[PDB]
């Protein structure tokens, strides 16, 4: 665990985090991909062996001693907003599973679902709100990951309006 659970935000390349393990936005058929999860392919292609899984779940795969959480978030592009609220949810609670069972004291996430899965939609207070609901309960020390400066911003508005 670690000693006083927190929450940080950064706006840089999830690739270069200084956490203990990563969390993919996967595709589900563990794809080279776009966005964040063409980043992970590049610095950790050996964790794309057997990394295939279902949306609304994670599958964690090591690069090294180095975990990979590969988690598939729902393309709203092709999902109800009802059924892909719920896979967004399902995505997260599956996150945190596999952090807990691996006893990193940090991880690094991005938002799931906010990039070309988001079907032209903001949805950062959504998948935020998902990842505060999974995250809450586990003792890692989380940095959310994003690239854009306004993004930065309402994270961390949204981190300090809890403190
Ligand atoms: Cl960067
Ligand atoms: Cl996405
Ligand atoms: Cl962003």
């Amino acid at each position: 665990g670690a000693m006083a659970p927190s929450y940080r935000v950064k706006r840089m390349d999830i690739a270069k985090n200084d956490e203990e393990c990563v969390v993919n936005a996967a595709n589900p058929r563990g794809l080279p991909g776009d966005g964040v999860c063409k980043a992970v392919y590049k610095k950790w292609p050996e964790s794309f062996k057997n990394s295939a899984t279902p949306v609304g779940t994670a599958k964690t795969v090591m690069c090294g001693t180095y975990p990979v959480i590969h988690a598939v978030g729902p393309n709203f592009s092709n999902y109800t907003e009802s059924e892909g609220d719920r896979e967004l949810a399902a995505a997260y609670r599956e996150v945190a599973k596999e952090v807990t069972r691996l006893g990193v004291n940090s991880v690094a996430i991005p938002l799931l679902s906010t990039g070309v899965y988001s079907g032209g939609k903001d949805r950062l207070t959504q998948s935020l709100n998902h990842l505060f609901t999974a995250m809450d309960s586990t003792d890692a020390d989380v940095v959310i990951y994003c690239r854009d400066k306004e993004w930065e911003k309402k994270i961390s508005e949204a981190i300090q309006m809890r403190t």
